[PDB]
């Protein structure tokens, strides 16, 4: 029993490392830093050199038009090689031509109460599939102006803060020259490209770098609720699309190669209630879909290709970008349930022997005794997004309510405007919700100590 | 037996849902961002282009002229329909027109110390309803210098942070266009309408969204101590004020009808210690007094009509704006409550029957217990409130010193700011409270460790 | 038995609120905000307009002249009555005259290196009694150029934060109106008025309040230490000199009176190991501190009634200000006892019977427990001010050492500067002392749970 | 027994004080302020007048430059005394001359994908011994274009964040007045010295206080990684060079000498399992080694008197700063060690023999609990590397990851970077994490309880 516990023990020693590997392999030491500058590039310089607002702070149409006319075109551009060519840092290839494409809804997609008709002459309904308006608003000279389809444009349907976006929409694509850009953004501003109807805009673009082999793709995302204003949000995705530069990144190749195998031999272990049952298929399922993703998804590379043939174009690469995330989510996730498989033999014979029988034996109960606070937890999340949500930003959502409120047990708190929310129930809220957890958790060590 | 309390169960399950339902109905989703953008627009924009200063730092009466004159007149207008209609962010009618009203202090409200009285003057005392200073200051030429009351003055006295604040006062309401409430409000700082008696300051408004159908009410409030300075303040409340529009809402109109049966129901069972009837009392006392709010209070929407038939007067929302909060602030206590009536049954009759017979027993120790904390608790919050209050806005009030204990045992602190009030006793305030805390609990657990 | 710890519980009682009733009585209300409108007003604002920094901010003798001749002289007049009298927010009395004043140390104080004699001219060593320098320097024209006496200068030895600082030194007392003063502050900048040796300087003025009857006490402090630099500091003391306007602040004065009858009541009570001894003494001893300074040293009220003849000398209120400080202190911490005395009684005898026994049982103990956190407690703050305190602000002293632990135990932390300061030791030291004080303490229950 | 237990314990017993006495002897009181001036007047000033920036903010090339012409000149020059001599706020002693040193990187040190080939003309691989660049690149008229090497640059290899750096490069020595030194970096801005091969900047000088005796050696790192941007890097070390002065460092001399004698008689008794002997061990180790770099290694002070020769040169103090930090650093550790060896006898022989019977009994046994924490709290140390580490700070590194989590248990969070991040997983990784913890550690006291 042991010898053969022990083969599927130094079996699951193998396949760690090689995992570890692949990650520590997969993932480059600095690219933190890449991200860093571009960011702060970005998001963190002022609009205008007279301005004070960042792109985080943008309020406005005129806030928005600000910033794209502003440091947008300055951080797109450098001097420096073509010079149609322009490195950004002049350490990095601005990839292709940046694309602008922005949402727009009905007229009357929404409807004025009966009394107010006679003063108000119309309204614009919150984004829906149906509220879209694809009727070819303006001058309709060019895309800006005219409805495609995310069947037709190449895209994928994102999801946004407030809502999901459709790929589809009205787009422009920029020029190779930031003085080329100028003039079109300033059309797109001179003409009314951002009306009462527009919900959500998008700028995206990727960036390459040459030093160590990556790729920025930049989702710029601006929302226009319709209650007015602007809600900006970003994304910065570095890929690594070329696998093979180094022979170190052949000698990874072979190792994932290598890791196929071993899934494949854990797959027939699989074959035959219980709870590291229970457990493996977890590993295995998640092992499996990475694979499917990291081949029929991502090895896909046309893009690439096609974009290498005409450079003109804009590389979209919103899938590869968002399929990476989902594999570096997933693969992350992996290795983490890999450390916890370590516990059930190592740690069960000798050390643990003492601690499961206790260990799993309390696990059943625990389930009992957790009860009672997640419904008292559940309930000022509940009550919080009644009283507040309305005001404070961290109880916005139902969903970010539950995490403010752990922020709130671990002590990180804004009280003040909690109390600028409401003068009353907010410090009660605070008070009581921190009074009852400590006061609830002392019963259940009691029911517990009961043992 | 069972099936008796099933019946009460699946009866609280439907009535459940049914207020879950209203709640979530009631309530929109992304209205958040509704006052985030007004609030954004008004607090937190610099005074003026060249100022420093939000809303938030007026310091002075200048400050304050500055902000009137200041960005809250660009806050209050837009270009853009009428043109005597200026739609905010272009998304939103200002509606009807706003107001401002101040109070004040009558000269000889307070008494100089005989030594001095050669000295000074004279002096203004801290507000109150005797020293309410009636008399018509000024020019007398208008509202502004005529004192109205609150009876003759449609409105409810307001409860301020220092004080309250009887609705009468000297008030002045502005004009439709930009221009010519400059043109009042320069008159207003001309003749000097904020003399060394003006207390407390109002400025009211109301807004009204055409996307979604809400009611923004805006209540500026600036107070003047008779120490001089200014502690601004803000209400921005959103109102939902016509109940119908999508079939919906009017789906949501015959739950509430048909949640008024429930309620109606369970007074008939309230008829006749206990415990569980101590609580389910609190559930239906609530119950009753919402609709009661919902009904001859709320469904008033007079003034509404009233403003509808003439829209360039002030539409006094303040009592409605007041109750609906009163309203959202109890309907939301309820669904607390509602989720808590949960545990007596479900949970009691098989999973914490092995608790219950722990948790109420040790419940009647809890009291004896906790006791002691408590009045220690007590003394540091009075204590500091003795040594600090006069320093630390944390501990300005004696209230609020009770909440900034709790932040400090959760862990936020300024600790800067209480060293720099006192080297010495704050320090060891802080640390000696700190330190007794757990101290004080750890002995706590013994005498329950006792069972 | 019962009866007579009856008498003596409800003495107790009376005892109570009469002095809650001198404490609620002797505290008005919104003093905060007359503090903090003061501090805002000076600590908070530019230096100079085209200036960015504040008064707390101040790096450098420039830094300082620019504030003199900055905004505190604009803090300090307002226009409109005399014109002499300049009320501040147009609502306080400036109180007198303002004073200035520096201390300086003699040259040759420290001696050089005998290496670098030939280079460096001369040096200046750190305050002390003995660097002092009374040799009359510069033109001589003046007391700012002449020494004084804190004998002959009317004057308190005030505790900075490096250091002591003797009343003694080189002082000047400004003028009434603002105009005047510059020219004196002026000259005192053309003239050399802050050389190589000036350690720290004093700015200090009184303010009175008509509207509520108070007295602001402002004790501006700046340092130099012998590294440069500046390190600002301030005070603001409000006071209440006249202790009669109302008829309430004569309801109080009898109390007070009455209050005595008590102590003087207790006092023979404490004819005759015991704790409760050992506490009832602690709290009589505090009693008879406070009415002793609250008589022959806080009710002499001299220089009032001597600046009241004349005013525009400087008020000195320096003593009265400190003293009143410490009667604040003291009683404070008396009330803090007093609701200690509790205890004692009430909760013996029925409630904590089942308590006490535990609590006193298990008090003796508690020290033999809490023995081993401390010494190592305290080598972590010894490490960390050894490590550190030349580098974090937290760490600077070693007082300051042990309450940043705390904040860091309860999370209050900055933990980049610390990383900043050391990449290696610090967040080793970060990580271990967390680590361990709960490994630690959890120990201590079982030794606990030894019982 | 006791007696021979009494006199180790009264010999160690001195053995502490006087090495208290050392540790507080050497180290002067208010060095703290004389870093915290050197570095607000640097680090913290804006690079320009006109500009917002801080050297902590510099982002580029330009802000670099930018910063060098900027304020360090007016950083390093003062009026004022030779005139070549600038006292730094006129108290500090400039000394000797400031210095600049670089690193570069070869062409071709990386290696471009096929497909680009076409595109990209050359990169820079991050900075390795390999990718070194020694060519004598540009004018080749100085040692700015000239490469050195450490073996002839008197330097020792310094360790930066990112990675190591080799004392070599290519270097420039300043001048003595501040516009010699303007004219030197023009040059150099002029002539580009800051090219795409530049990773590493080093701006290294010395200062010297003669009020109080000490030496501050400043080392400004800039780095750029092969991604661009700028990444900042300071260090202020203040050293002792010169040992006598006062008597009072004499009266330290002897006792470091009789200091030694203890360690002398220590190292003997060590000759001969156990925890105190392996204890006492690490007491005498590092005490050893702290002496051995106070007399071969820091005692040297040849770099001095070397310099005292001439002083128009570059004082290297690198070394000797950078071994009495180490020397710091052990000393420090030792310390923290010599309290601790406080426990074994006062304590076990009457307090804790009713504890270290319980506490090294449970020691066994703990090692067996806390193996399951640290593996699950691993696992999403390594779980947020991979997801974060591209996107936020605290993730970056691996190792900070670790400490990032403390900060989170302990309540210091920055949730909203982290949301920003990943909408998803980030949330989720929060809760669980904190979740687990607690839950984990409430089983592990059962099995705990189980004695
Ligand atoms: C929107 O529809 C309303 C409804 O008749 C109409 O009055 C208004 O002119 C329309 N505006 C636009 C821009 O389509
Ligand atoms: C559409 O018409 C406008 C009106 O002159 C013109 O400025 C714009 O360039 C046109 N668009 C295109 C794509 O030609
Ligand atoms: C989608 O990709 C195809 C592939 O050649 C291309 O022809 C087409 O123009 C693309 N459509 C876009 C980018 O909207
Ligand atoms: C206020 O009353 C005092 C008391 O006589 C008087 O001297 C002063 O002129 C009055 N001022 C005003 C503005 O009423
Ligand atoms: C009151 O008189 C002043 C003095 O000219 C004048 O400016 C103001 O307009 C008058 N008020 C009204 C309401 O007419
Ligand atoms: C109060 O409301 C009534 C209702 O018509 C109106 O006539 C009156 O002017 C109002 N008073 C105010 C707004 O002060
Ligand atoms: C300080 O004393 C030194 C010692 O001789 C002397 O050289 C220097 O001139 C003196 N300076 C002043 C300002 O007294
Ligand atoms: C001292 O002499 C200087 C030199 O002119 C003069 O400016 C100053 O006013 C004099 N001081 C006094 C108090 O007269
Ligand atoms: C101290 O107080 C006495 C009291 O009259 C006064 O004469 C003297 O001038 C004062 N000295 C000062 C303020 O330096
Ligand atoms: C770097 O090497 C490449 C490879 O041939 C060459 O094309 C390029 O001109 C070189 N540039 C420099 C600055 O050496
Ligand atoms: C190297 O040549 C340049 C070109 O004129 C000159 O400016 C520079 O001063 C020279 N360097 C030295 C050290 O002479
Ligand atoms: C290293 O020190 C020696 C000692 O005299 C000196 O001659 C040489 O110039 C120094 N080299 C440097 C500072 O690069």
């Amino acid at each position: 029993y042991l010898k053969s516990v022990l083969r599927e023990l130094v079996t699951y020693l193998l396949f760690l490392i090689v995992l570890c590997i692949l990650t520590y392999g997969m993932m480059s030491s600095n690219v933190y830093y890449y991200t860093r500058m571009m960011s702060q590039l970005f998001l963190d310089t002022p609009v205008s050199k007279t301005e004070k607002t960042n792109f985080k702070t943008l309020s406005s149409m005129e806030d928005f038009w600000k910033f794209t006319e502003g440091s947008l075109l300055d951080g797109l551009y450098w001097k420096m090689e073509a010079d149609n060519r322009s490195f950004i840092f002049y350490e990095n290839l601005l990839l292709g031509v940046p694309r602008i494409r922005q949402l727009r809804v009905r007229n009357g997609s929404c409807s004025i109460p009966q009394d107010l008709r006679d003063e108000i002459k119309e309204c614009y309904d919150v984004y829906s599939v149906s509220s879209e308006d694809r009727a070819p608003f303006g001058p309709r000279n060019g895309t800006a102006w005219i409805y495609t389809s995310e069947k037709d444009l190449n895209g994928s349907s994102h999801w946004g803060i407030i809502a999901t976006y459709s790929g589809a929409g009205y787009y422009l694509d920029l020029s190779r020259t930031r003085e080329e850009t100028a003039a079109q953004v300033a059309s797109l501003k001179k003409n009314v490209w951002l009306d009462r109807g527009t919900r959500a805009t998008f700028i995206d673009f990727s960036v390459y770098n040459a030093n160590i082999n990556l790729f920025c793709v930049v989702r710029l995302l601006v929302e226009f609720p319709a209650t007015g204003g602007v809600i900006p949000s970003w994304q910065f995705q570095p890929l690594k699309l070329i696998r093979y530069v180094t022979t170190f990144d052949f000698f990874l190749a072979a190792c994932e190669i290598i890791f196929c195998f071993f899934i494949f031999y854990y797959v027939v272990e699989e074959i035959l209630r219980s709870f590291w049952n229970c457990l493996d298929v977890v590993i295995v399922v998640l092992s499996v879909v990475a694979i499917g993703i990291n081949i029929y998804r991502t090895s896909n590379v046309e893009v690439l290709l096609q974009f290498l043939e005409d450079q003109n174009t804009f590389p979209n690469f919103e899938h590869l970008a968002y399929w990476q995330i989902q594999f570096n989510n997933i693969a992350a996730v992996t290795v983490f349930f890999v450390w916890i498989k370590l516990f059930k033999f190592i740690n069960f014979n000798r050390t643990m022997s003492q601690l499961s029988t206790t260990m799993s034996r309390c696990a059943k109960d625990l389930f009992g005794f957790a009860i009672m606070p997640f419904i008292i937890f559940l309930a000022y999340a509940q009550l919080a997004y009644l009283v507040f949500g309305t005001q404070v930003d961290d109880f916005s959502t139902f969903q970010e309510c539950i995490f403010t409120q752990f922020r709130i047990i671990l002590g990180d708190i804004n009280f003040a405007e909690i109390e600028e929310a409401n003068r009353v129930l907010g410090p009660i809220y605070f008070t009581t919700f921190v009074f009852f957890m400590f006061f609830i958790l002392l019963n259940m060590f009691l029911a517990i100590i009961n043992d």
